């Protein structure tokens, strides 16, 4: 798979990265470190 955010980078948050599984998973793959 391609390793990018598919939302804004400022949406990418190490808040939201923790507590939500959607941005871990869909969002913020990347900022994530999902990849
Ligand atoms: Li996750
Ligand atoms: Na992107």
């Amino acid at each position: 798979r391609s390793c990018i955010d598919t939302i804004p980078k400022s949406r990418c948050t190490a808040f939201q990265c923790k507590h939500s599984m959607k941005y871990r998973l869909s969002f913020c793959r990347k900022t994530c470190g999902t990849c």
